């Protein structure tokens, strides 16, 4: 049991307003045939256009919400809406395009999907709240057949061109007119009462209903993300490497060690309360401090309330020493904190739009993160960049230009001239730091933090 059986039943009640008289008894096999597609008894990697919820979750980067609204059914124009915010009008003869025939609409669909997905996924998954017109419009821009490879590379084929009779992936599809072997899932099969807007609005106030197809496409994908990543969580699902995952993760570990080590040296806290991941390890193993751990899994719905994490009777005195919240999202951080908080607004191939202002951050595992909120940090300040090292000044073992920097906190810089080793380490640390920041992470610290206190740790 890996793929969705074509003989599985499909509930058709949501389809009967656009398609009156539709049989109540229906399989995916008969639905696909009714959509104008012929599977021809083929064992060539594409057993069904539709996929399971488990397969959709594994391919969350490929999700594109899709909706079709009747403008006036082969006689009338159709408004095609996508979760990218695009609306196209197809004439049978928040971006809103005027009515055009299918032969040009399909070229725009291929360009839009290719630009959106080339750096995210090897496929497209159309996320539907199926009412009928969207299923019957697929024959006008989709072609199916055996699984194929790109004509210019080793990636799987996602597009087809009638002009050249060739196949291409999302990276090599310029000028292609058909979406090839797309996947789809109908959210209405999951068991819901009431319409799309009433189910979506139970969990999200950020997406409105301006009565255009793209608004429904956006709400559909949002509801699907809430169901699969907010109310249900699975950290055992692995996602492929598509960008700077390894560098970002290594940079995060370097920055955490640096910041925590310097905070402990500068203010000499007798105790550190490490709140977050139940699998956390001491990020500064040689620090003198009393290290105490408190378990909290990553919150995927609303940020934790500091009153619930800390109160209801542990050192109990979280006010003693310092609190470390490394990706532990809370409503309001205490004044004595060191914080790393992911900024959900960041634009990247790792960060996908999420539910109710939140974002789905996908880096090895998928983490739905509650919306970034500047008021969470009212008791803290932004942590400034700095590099600290007490390691000996010795090169060992890439040409040089001497480093001059007020933020290189080393014995050599205190003594007037940065050594080659600390200049190389400073530049590598600045690169790791910039990588973590640009990935979306933000760093905050207690207001008394001052790197001027680190210079006397060299005596
Ligand atoms: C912030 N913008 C412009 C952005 C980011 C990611 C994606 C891809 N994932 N998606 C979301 N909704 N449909 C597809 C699309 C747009
Ligand atoms: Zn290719
Ligand atoms: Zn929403
Ligand atoms: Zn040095």
């Amino acid at each position: 049991p890996t793929h969705l059986s074509v003989d599985t039943k499909f509930k058709t009640e949501g389809l009967c307003v656009d398609i009156p008289g539709i049989p109540k008894d229906m399989t995916y096999r008969r639905l696909i045939s009714m959509m104008g597609f012929k599977m021809n008894y083929q064992v060539n990697g594409y057993p069904n256009m539709f996929i399971t919820r488990e397969e959709a979750i594994r391919h969350v980067r490929a999700w594109i919400g899709f909706d079709v609204e009747g403008c006036h059914g082969t006689n009338l124009p159709l408004q095609l809406g996508f979760s990218t915010g695009v609306n196209l009008v197809a004439v049978p003869t928040p971006l809103m395009y005027k009515g055009l025939p299918w032969n040009v609409v399909r070229i725009k669909i291929v360009q839009m999907l290719s630009d959106t997905l080339k750096n995210l996924s090897d496929r497209v998954v159309f996320v539907l709240w199926a009412h009928g017109f969207e299923l019957t419009s697929m024959k006008y821009f989709v072609k199916i057949g055996p699984e194929r490879t790109c004509c210019l590379c080793d990636r799987r084929a996602t597009c087809f061109s009638t002009a050249s009779d060739t196949y291409a992936c999302w990276h090599h599809s310029i000028g292609f007119d058909y979406v090839y072997n797309p996947f789809m899932i109908d959210v209405q099969q999951w068991g819901f009462t009431g319409n799309l807007q009433s189910n979506h609005d139970l969990y999200c106030q950020v997406h409105g209903n301006a009565h255009v197809a793209s608004c429904d496409a956006i709400m559909t994908r949002c509801l699907a993300v809430h169901e699969c990543f907010v109310k249900r969580v699975d950290w055992t699902i692995e996602y492929p490497i598509i960008g700077d995952e390894l560098k970002i993760n290594a940079a995060c570990r370097k920055v955490q060690h640096m910041v925590v080590k310097a905070a402990l040296l500068a203010d000499k806290f007798p105790v550190l309360h490490d709140i977050g991941n139940p699998k956390a390890i001491k990020c500064v193993p040689q620090a003198d401090v009393e290290w105490k751990f408190y378990d909290a899994q990553p919150c995927s719905d609303k940020a934790y309330k500091i009153e619930e994490l800390f109160y209801s009777y542990h050192s109990d005195k979280f006010t003693d020493g310092v609190c470390l919240f490394w990706n532990c999202n809370v409503d309001r951080y205490p004044a004595n904190s060191i914080v790393c908080r992911f900024d959900t607004r960041v634009l990247s191939n790792l960060n996908l739009p999420g539910c109710d202002g939140g974002s789905l951050y996908v880096n090895k595992h998928a983490f739905h993160t509650p919306a970034f909120d500047k008021s969470a940090f009212v008791n803290l300040k932004q942590l400034p960049f700095f590099y600290y090292s007490d390691s000996p000044c010795e090169s060992h073992g890439i040409d040089y230009v001497p480093l001059k920097s007020a933020t290189c906190i080393t014995r050599c810089n205190l003594g007037g001239a940065v050594c080659r080793h600390h200049a190389n380490e400073y530049r590598l640390y600045l690169d790791a730091y910039n990588m973590m920041i640009s990935a979306g992470f933000s760093l905050w610290v207690y207001k008394q933090f001052d790197t001027y206190n680190l210079w006397n740790t060299f005596t």
